[PDB]
């Protein structure tokens, strides 16, 4: 039995055997008052002390959210769906610490993705016990509100100010600052890491002054705030809030009575209307996400980035080779996870209309022009891969590169990676390649489990990534120094060196997606 006294009371954990050693897991520690009743849509309130022993013995409830039901029974989609009960009572976090209790361990704080609409800390690919066992770090992960319950926004209105999910995260980071030393963690050695919307959340904490003092360093996998899906303007956020009130029959003149009415609706009626606050949506629709609230975000974030107004520290940023393929089977015509999805020129044009609905004909033609100059017009998969790269380059790769250029320009060390290994256990078909979200299991060291049917070369790769992530956390330098590994150079805006991650050859390259990103970053914003 192992019990830790926290500032709010005692918590009991559990012992796990990992690789012939022991990890202590505290699953489901509350870090806030449950945001129920009159607390729905408001910022999280600070937890009141308890005097019992909280049994942190099971993952807690996941936050309310819609579920991907497009491929029932298919592990490739269902592995991302919540694996605990849905509840508005969901503000809880998990702690994995090595056994024996370390003395001053670097802490790694995971923020999950899911488009700000979905996600939960309890997923199998976010299990921090391997990192705790192997690198002797402490891993913290938290649930935070998503969807309209997490990001409904009426400007300057404390009944629904926006960004509550980001404030959920920030109160967890605070909890770590006040409590993790009881668990043997170093509150001065805290690294945030996240993927997708989680990565965008990490980039926004670097911009939020209230988060400056709650962490040391940041890791951003496949995501950043300047991605086109990541931040909503105060305009549309208020328009979407009011469209939701119409749909639920909550339209009122006094905007506070609107929220009060919305607080008496059942979570399911809110959830089943989120998708319609927008006239035309896409597979990448983020109907309720971060806004410039004037609180978490004190100005438009593109301006803060550009003028150097952010936490000065090291970053580790990266993307996957086929970021965009996952979304093609969620609407684009001619695509299937069950066939090779060879599409025609006409199908590719219709695909752009799905993914760029509110764009001019000239804007959509400009995409087609830049992506259909073929090395061989007789290759039958030209259009299939073009649309994948279009969605990937626009939504993930080019924003990530541009974040890294702009952040490094202010003097901080930056490190960029290009993950190009396709999991040998990946359930999706091969044309989808190195998919969005499928470096996570390597970062968390699941292929270090010999029982789980990865290849030996996948064990070696995960091992080396895990050491690089941990050295970055502890020391700000993502090297693997013992096993002749390729040195990871810093990313400067001049030379733009990045490192490729794969089972074969780890390589230094320059200027990833150079031509593609000059289009997305310096032409397409004008259309
Ligand atoms: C635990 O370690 C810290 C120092 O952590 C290191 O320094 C940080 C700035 C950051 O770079 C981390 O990744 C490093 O691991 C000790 O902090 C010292 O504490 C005293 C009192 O607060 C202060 O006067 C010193 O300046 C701190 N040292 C610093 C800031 O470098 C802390 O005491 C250690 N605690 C235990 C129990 O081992
Ligand atoms: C701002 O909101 C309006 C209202 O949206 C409509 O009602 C909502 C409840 C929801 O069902 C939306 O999809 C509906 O379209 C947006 O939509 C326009 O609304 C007006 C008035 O109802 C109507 O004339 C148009 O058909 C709607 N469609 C379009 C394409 O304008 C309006 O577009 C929103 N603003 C922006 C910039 O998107
Ligand atoms: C790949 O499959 C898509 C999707 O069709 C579904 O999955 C198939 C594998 C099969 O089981 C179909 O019955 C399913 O509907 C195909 O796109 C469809 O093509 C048909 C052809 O008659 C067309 O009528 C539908 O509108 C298409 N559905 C869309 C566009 O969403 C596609 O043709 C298949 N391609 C290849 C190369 O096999
Ligand atoms: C909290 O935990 C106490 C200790 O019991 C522990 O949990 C049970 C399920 C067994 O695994 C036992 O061996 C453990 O020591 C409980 O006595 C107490 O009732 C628990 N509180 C709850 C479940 O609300
Ligand atoms: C379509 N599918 C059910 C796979 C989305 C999962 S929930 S919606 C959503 C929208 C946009 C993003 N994104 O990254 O841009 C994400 C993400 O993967 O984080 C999620
Ligand atoms: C309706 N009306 C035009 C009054 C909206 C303003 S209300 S929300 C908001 C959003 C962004 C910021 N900011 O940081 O610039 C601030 C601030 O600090 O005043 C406030
Ligand atoms: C809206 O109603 C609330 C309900 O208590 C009230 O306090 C507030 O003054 C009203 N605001 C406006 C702008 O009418
Ligand atoms: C380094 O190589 C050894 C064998 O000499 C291997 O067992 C170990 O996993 C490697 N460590 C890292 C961090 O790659
Ligand atoms: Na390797």
């Amino acid at each position: 039995d192992i019990i830790i006294a926290t500032k709010n009371g005692k918590v009991r954990g559990m012992q796990l055997t990992v690789f012939g050693g022991t990890v202590t897991a505290f699953l489901g520690i509350p870090y806030a008052q449950p945001p129920l009743g009159r607390l729905r849509f408001k910022k999280p309130q600070s937890l009141t002390k308890w005097s019992d022993i909280w049994n942190a013995t099971k993952y807690a409830n996941s936050c309310c959210q819609n579920i991907d039901q497009s491929f029932p029974g298919f592990h490739g989609s269902e592995m991302w769906n919540p694996n605990t009960d849905l509840s508005e009572d969901c503000l809880y976090l998990n702690v994995w610490i090595p056994a024996p209790k370390p003395k001053n361990a670097t802490v790694l704080i995971w923020i999950y993705g899911g488009g700000f609409q979905t996600g939960t800390s309890s997923l199998h690919v976010y299990d921090g016990k391997f990192l705790a066992r192997v690198e002797r770090v402490i891993v913290v992960s938290m649930n935070y509100r998503v969807g309209a319950l997490g990001f409904l926004a009426l400007p300057g209105n404390p009944e629904a100010p926006g960004n509550m999910g980001l404030f959920d995260q920030q109160l967890a980071l605070q909890w770590v600052q006040k409590n993790i030393a009881a668990f043997g963690g170093n509150p001065k050695s805290v690294t945030l890491f996240g993927e997708s919307a989680g990565a965008a959340s990490v980039s926004l904490h670097l911009l939020s002054p209230g988060s400056h003092s709650l962490f040391t360093r940041a890791i951003l996998q496949s995501g950043s705030f300047n991605a086109p899906w990541a931040v909503t303007s105060l305009y549309e956020a208020r328009n979407r809030t009011l469209n939701l009130a119409k749909l639920t029959g909550c339209s009122r003149e006094n905007e506070t009575e609107i929220i009060k009415c919305l607080r008496n609706k059942d979570p399911q009626e809110i959830l089943l209307n989120e998708a319609f606050v927008v006239p035309y949506g896409t597979p990448l629709s983020v109907n309720f996400g971060p806004t410039v609230d004037g609180d978490f975000l004190t100005d438009m974030p593109d301006i803060l980035l550009e003028l150097g107004q952010f936490k000065k520290t090291q970053i580790l940023v990266g993307v996957n080779k086929d970021e965009g393929t996952a979304f093609l089977v969620y609407g684009a015509p001619g695509f299937s996870k069950d066939n090779n999805s060879i599409i025609t020129r006409k199908e590719f044009q219709e695909g752009l209309k799905i993914f760029f609905p509110g764009v001019s004909e000239f804007g959509k033609e400009s995409i087609l022009f830049h992506y259909t100059d073929w090395v061989d017009d007789q290759r039958p998969e030209n259009y299939r891969e073009a649309l994948g790269d279009v969605v990937g380059d626009y939504n993930f790769i080019c924003p990530a590169l541009e974040f890294t250029k702009k952040f490094s320009e202010w003097g901080n060390n930056a490190f960029f990676y290009y993950f190009e290994h396709r999991s040998s256990k990946l359930p999706w078909p091969e044309w989808m390649g190195v998919m969005h979200g499928y470096e996570i299991e390597f970062v968390f060291g699941l292929p270090l489990e010999r029982r789980d049917q990865y290849t030996k070369a996948e064990e070696i790769l995960s091992r080396s990534i895990v050491k690089r992530w941990a050295n970055f956390a502890k020391y700000g330098n993502p090297q693997e120094t013992q096993n002749q590994s390729t040195s990871w150079p810093v990313f400067k805006s001049t030379e733009q060196k990045y490192l490729t991650l794969n089972t074969e050859s780890t390589r230094i390259m320059t200027k990833l997606r150079a031509q593609q990103c000059r289009f997305w970053t310096s032409f397409f914003p004008k259309v």
